């Protein structure tokens, strides 16, 4: 009989339909679902700039008592006034083109490193020649990662997260016909090269690569291949069912064998023909540890069936009514870090 | 002592400057040494027409004697204004806006089936359910043949296109957690699930997929695994150095075991950083069976070494000068439907 209410004690807060949209309302909410963003988003006509739209749409989605909001002028503020837009764009790069905005405009402040403190991880990537042993290494950042569902050639897609983020750092072999040119040897040597993570985010951004794009259609598909992710990703390595309510103890017992463990937040997830289909998200108010499916209009409470669903799995053919996760977003578990959304009582004005 | 001419004794004719055109000089030249394709292009004010601007610089190319000429006026037809506009666009893209204006132009006419007879293959993606036996096919076109080089997670990067081709066509085994819902056996059933090859296109376009975008830099990057392709490719399966002259009996033994026998003459190739690089093309005149190097304002007599240099291989590092192909233009070999260009004396006006 209960009804979704944020940590103030105030309506969830929707957005308008997503007329041609698409990842847009969902990335929308799960930004403002994240307490650090949230938090620093607070403190002629700029009406152009994309931070004080998103810092108008966020006091709206915190305060308003509306059941849905409009995106319009968020939109304007990208510049996207083509109705195929965010057809055209992958999220990553709207998600890019949000935080150049907030970083050139937080450049001075206390919040120019926000961004990067953030979402930014490193990592290096290596050339070891296996005769000599000497390594040609360059440290690389990164906003994403972008793992894949079924790669080109395989038998076999990966059944979970964790399963694609191994094989994502796994070593190719140089030999045989592509040899490794090695200075030190100066000749060609067999070698390893590939990718190996030095620090993950604060805030874990995992893209799963189920849209692809036809050239020859040329419409998006997407796979269906089923794949599974955990509420508690443990990373400790790199340096089934999670749905339901976090162990308090068992995070400790991973953290007592390891620092590197997240908890997921955020499963953008997406249903029907590629081609367009419908998209929403299945986000999580860390403060109150409670899961809600943020779709349009319509924000409700999440069971851990629905959001499980969302692991995929091919369906009877081309029918074809399924809807699977595209996006994650994570959060380290600091207890000294991990902040709380600040209470609407806290604002200064309006 | 030798100079390059063309059929009709007549110096090659170059393009101007690649200022930030990328892969449009290769594609232009790679079309207008196409047989069949400048046959075809022979036979207010509609100057933006795509089909116009191609005729125009086909006839230039063909009849003119400087040494460069200009694309202004071609990429003014495609309304790609931008200075970023080729940095922006997959030469897949440029192929499908070329193609989709001369269809709509040649509607009607002579040439209204003269793209998809010679450019479009025909495959079918299937879902065969291992228990009952039952398959849901749909029967799918294609332009390209998009095979990878070194897939994610892959140990080995394909050493040849007929390797990457074998695992294009691999069924993929969905089994274990993915099992298939089979609505015969009306259950979760273990599967196959992938492509099988029915006709390949009479014009064979393969794209090497050594070009990704990171979305984290956010610019190109190149794969430089060495992968090798031969001027005879033999696909009758789908239904090392053959940079020299072809065998006129060796094509007649394959003949004699299989019909689908393609002759390689185009090789785009690219050199340099892959945000940006040189680009260039390795063509044959298939009349001659002349490899030619055409590289902007300049085309030259193409050694067997030059061109098996496009096979790729890593360097060094990243000094990182290495020049490696990205696409392969085949035709098939049929003695009948094959034709010449028709000389420069044929045409019937200026
Ligand atoms: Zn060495
Ligand atoms: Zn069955």
């Amino acid at each position: 009989y209960a009804i979704p209410v944020d940590e103030n004690g105030h309506r969830y807060v929707g957005l308008v339909n997503q007329a041609m949209t698409c990842y847009l309302n969902s990335l929308v909410q799960s930004l403002y679902m994240t307490p650090e963003f949230r938090n620093a988003m607070y403190d002629k006509k700029a009406e152009q700039s994309i931070p004080c739209q998103l810092q108008k749409l966020f006091l709206l989605l915190q305060t308003s008592e509306n059941d849905s909001l409009e995106t319009k002028d968020l939109t304007q503020s990208f510049g996207w006034t083509s109705n195929e837009a965010y057809d055209q764009h992958d999220v990553q790069e709207l998600c890019r083109l949000m935080f150049d905005a907030l970083e050139h405009k937080w450049k001075g402040t206390e919040h120019e490193k926000l961004i990067q403190d953030l979402y930014r991880g490193t990592m290096e990537d290596f050339v070891a020649c296996l005769k000599c042993g000497r390594e040609s290494v360059k440290t690389d950042y990164f906003l994403d990662l972008p793992l894949a569902v079924k790669p080109f050639g395989a038998i076999h897609a990966y059944k979970s997260v964790e399963e694609a983020l191994t094989a994502f750092v796994q070593p190719e072999l140089l030999d045989g016909s592509n040899q490794y040119m090695c200075e030190n040897c100066k000749s060609k040597q067999d070698a390893h090269k590939g990718l190996r993570i030095t620090q993950f985010p604060y805030l874990l951004t995992i893209q799963l690569k189920r849209f692809d794009f036809d050239y020859n259609t040329m419409h998006r598909i997407k796979l269906n291949d089923k794949m599974t992710f955990p509420d508690v990703l443990d990373l400790n390595d790199y340096v089934c069912v999670g749905q339901p309510i976090d162990h308090a103890a068992v995070d400790d017992i991973v953290k007592t064998s390891g620092d590197n463990v997240y908890e997921l937040f955020s499963v953008m997830v997406h249903s029907g023909n590629a081609a367009g289909g419908h998209y929403f998200a299945y986000i999580k108010n860390l403060d109150q540890d409670r899961w809600y499916v943020f779709n349009d209009t319509r924000v409700d409470f999440a069971t851990p069936l629905e959001i499980e669903k969302s692991f995929g799995g091919h369906p009877s053919g081309w029918n074809q009514s399924n809807t699977n996760a595209y996006m994650l977003m994570y959060r380290r578990i600091d207890p000294k870090r991990n902040a709380r959304f600040i209470l609407s009582n806290q604002l200064p004005q309006h």
